[PDB]
């Protein structure tokens, strides 16, 4: 990889979230989002490293700070549209031609710190808070599919959270230390996402009723010794990290124990591996891998990127000082762009 652009935002605030967007076609243009401040800006990326800044989705509220942003498209028309949330708690569903807020929904007591799509519905959203729980949403229907969380859940803030490659199972971690694991594919799941495609508000004068999972499917406080701020799937394999100087690669059970075998009860985790870094010893930075889980990435507070071959490389800009919150690969794993807290973009080309 070598540096071929930079840039930064007017507005002088850190940029938390960066996403290419990976539902383009080829041919079509290779677009990505930037969230920081009350911010949501979209850039193209062209040829001899050329950056162009498309359109920004300025919010009405002032005093908002989004952390988050991902990537989805309609189910009937193909046409790609954009979530974002942050501080205020409030998940809004951007189309990205226009960059006009079609829709919101309210209900999170806190705010979000991260946003997930379903690897299979497009229309299945997962959102994390600062009020210990995850949500599960239909954006087609507007419904509230179920709320993950209570006695057996999270005991503080929810920092990070992903489905794994069938959308089956999702993880979950946090300030509690804590690492939770939430089956999906269950008999009360699959009824609960498909009760939510039949609601219509218009032809019922009763509210659609969610899902209160109380319990998760596996939980371990074993891992790691501090707050845990990003979690992965690698296959069957676990990819998760603290403000420790390592991204941990482990598995509930012993070596042998199958995940699909794995009960609430199991008491044991097996560690696989580590990746081993430094200066990256602060609360809230994202590791990422790019679409085929070939390359992983981590900046770190010092701007200094790194870079690991799945199958290390540092790299340096002396104009590159401040920390890299997030990093994201263009679908085809030719650009790596990387965001920092002094508003800053850098662009990256294999
Ligand atoms: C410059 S400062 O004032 O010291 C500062 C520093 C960090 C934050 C901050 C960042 N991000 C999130 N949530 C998203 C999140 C969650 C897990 C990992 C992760 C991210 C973004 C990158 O890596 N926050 C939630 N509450 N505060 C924050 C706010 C102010």
């Amino acid at each position: 990889f070598k540096c071929v652009n930079s840039l930064k935002e007017d507005h002088n605030q850190p940029l938390f979230g960066v996403q290419f967007n990976w539902h383009s076609k080829e041919g079509d243009p290779l677009v990505f989002a930037t969230v920081g401040s009350n911010r949501v800006t979209l850039y193209e990326c062209h040829s001899q490293g050329e950056i162009r800044l498309l359109q920004s989705y300025v919010d009405a509220d002032a005093d908002e700070n989004f952390y988050t942003c991902a990537w989805t498209y309609d189910s009937n028309t193909s046409h790609p549209l954009l979530a974002v949330a942050g501080s205020r708690g409030i998940i809004r569903i951007i189309n990205p031609i226009t960059m006009q807020c079609i829709k919101h929904y309210v209900g999170h007591g806190n705010a979000i710190n991260e946003l997930k799509f379903h690897p299979r519905d497009p229309n299945l959203l997962l959102s994390v808070s600062k009020d210990h729980a995850l949500r599960l949403w239909n954006i087609q229907t507007d419904t509230l599919v179920a709320i993950f969380g209570g006695v057996e859940g999270h005991r503080d803030e929810v920092l990070s959270a992903d489905y794994d490659l069938l959308g089956e199972k999702i993880m979950s971690c946090g300030m509690d230390h804590s690492l939770k694991l939430w089956r999906i594919n269950s008999k009360r799941m699959m009824n609960a996402i498909k009760e939510s495609y039949d609601y219509n508000p218009n032809k019922t004068n009763r509210p659609f009723i969610s899902q209160k999972i109380h319990f998760p499917d596996f939980s371990t406080r074993d891992i790691h010794r501090n707050y845990v701020d990003c979690v992965r799937w690698l296959g069957d394999l676990i990819l998760s990290k603290s403000c420790e100087n390592a991204i941990v690669c482990w598995k509930p059970g012993k070596m042998e124990d199958d995940i699909d075998k794995i009960k609430p009860s199991e008491s044991n985790v097996t560690i696989l591996g580590r990746f081993d870094y430094s200066q990256c010893d602060i609360w809230y930075m994202r590791f990422s891998m790019d679409f085929w889980q070939k390359m992983l990435a981590l900046g770190n507070q010092v701007g200094k990127l790194y870079v690991w071959d799945l199958e290390c490389t540092t790299l340096t800009h002396h104009k590159c000082g401040a920390a890299i919150r997030q990093t994201s690969f263009s679908r085809d794993s030719s650009i790596l762009i990387a965001v920092c807290d002094d508003a800053s973009i850098w662009r990256w080309d294999r």
